């Protein structure tokens, strides 16, 4: 497993494997690398022949200079990790080598409206930050294909965006929510709940689904789908917290043209806020 | 000489020159082609195996409908030019092709600085237009090469400022402007001289050339090589110089860090007002 740190030694190992017809898959990380990126490097490798992961504590996705400087940091270990996992490459430049004028006169990509709702209304910049790293990245790496977690939904549909308006060559693959037996998502907040809270877990899943069922059936009273919903959710031992449908490829209130939707779900149990969510084809 | 209308169509000859090994030099241009966008494409078939022309008034550049509907759209005329020259493919897709969902909406590149300086600062989203329109042609045909006019100056700095930023692997190269043997820049004012003017009006050419060797030579006194040039182009017969000297890659004053300038020059020969343009690697 090679470790790339320099724009120029990345562009000629890229080259090189593409020259050799080797088909690329990346999968742009921050680090600190947890089961969740594991299965992402999984999927890009069943789907190419070399597998890429990106490492790269960016910048101008953080808010402030303070909370940049908190966020963790566990090269050793992700390596550690990836190596394990048979990647081809890691490509871990620093800041220096990505921004050397620094980041506000850096060219900059921008998805308007994706970028500007939801998490990213209360973090301006933030998104703007992520496709422009990953354009860059894509430049660089030049991928056949890059896996995205479903979980960050917005991330991926402002990727999914990003890629269909630049004319990138790229399938995006937008990996599933890894789940127990019984359904619950995978997460080290289920470490909280006590066994009785993690017997009664699994159904906030279920309601998640019965959402989408009735989506997928043609119900468009929302905010009754969505009463009902919490109401199940209480009356199961939950504390229902927050649940929203969205559109899924605009994240817009689901409207006659909507398509796809995406519920997000998120329930208090114990001391554990459990959180999910599902996209439905309509 | 194909002529390629949609994105499908055009990634489709992009693959069988990938799979034949060819190396891609591609011309964006907006139609309505002359004599010096001939010039771009004879410099891109000295430079490349395939040369891929670009056709399309985009509407992210204009500053009102107006002088959008307005622009001159001349398809079979351009097309029977480059076609003469050989070129091998040119694309001219639609709007709805390239903006299916609109301009406004539409994912966007930006280069700051270069964007709002000179030209950009009373053409809000002009060069955002530009950058937009290049960024996504450089992913659709993924060229070696991209040729550009060095008149446009402002629009030469920009595409090499996002090329390095955004991690392009495309060679870009500023093509000088046409040029008679006599070294009279080529231009459709030209026609007001007189037999006796034309006689004269290679010396302007010859005083760029002089400013463009000083600082050659490493000369910085900027104010006296420009009035300089202003005594020689009295001398010769010419009036009211306008000279300029900058920094071609940031379009500010050269510095101790410059790498390139751009000299520019206006003056009048009798009531016509001849212009040139010269760039210098210093």
């Amino acid at each position: 497993m090679l470790i790339i740190e320099t724009l120029p030694l990345l562009r000629q190992q890229i080259r090189r494997l593409r020259m050799e017809g080797k088909r690329v898959a990346l999968v742009p990380t921050m680090g600190n690398l947890h089961d969740g990126h594991m299965k992402l490097v999984d999927e890009a490798k069943a789907r190419a022949d070399v597998v890429v992961v990106s490492i790269f504590v960016n910048p101008m996705q953080f808010d402030r200079p303070e909370d940049l400087a908190r966020y963790p940091r566990t090269l050793q270990e992700d390596c550690e990790k990836l190596n394990k996992r048979k990647v081809d490459l890691v490509f871990a430049p620093s800041v220096k080598e990505i921004y050397p004028n620094g980041t506000e006169t850096h060219t900059y990509v921008d998805v308007p409206g994706l970028s500007t709702m939801l998490e990213g209304a209360s973090r301006p910049g933030h998104f703007r930050g992520v496709s422009t790293i990953v354009s860059k990245l894509f430049n660089l790496v030049q991928p056949d294909i890059a896996c995205f977690g479903e979980k960050d939904f917005q991330q991926l549909a402002l990727i999914r965006k990003m890629v269909a308006d630049m004319g990138f060559d790229i399938e995006i693959v937008g990996v599933p929510i890894m789940r127990a037996k019984d359904g619950l998502a995978l997460s080290s907040r289920n470490g909280y709940l006590t066994a009785e809270q993690r017997k009664i877990a699994p159904g906030l899943y279920k309601v998640l689904s019965s959402i989408a069922d009735k989506l997928q059936a043609g119900e468009r009273d929302l905010d009754e789908i969505i009463t009902i919903a919490g109401q199940e959710l209480n009356e199961k031992g939950f504390r229902a917290d927050d649940i929203q449908i969205r559109d899924a490829d605009t994240l817009l209130e689901v409207s006659e043209t909507s398509k796809r939707a995406v519920i997000l779900v998120a329930a208090w149990l114990g001391d554990a806020r459990l959180i999910d969510n599902k996209m439905v084809e309509l």
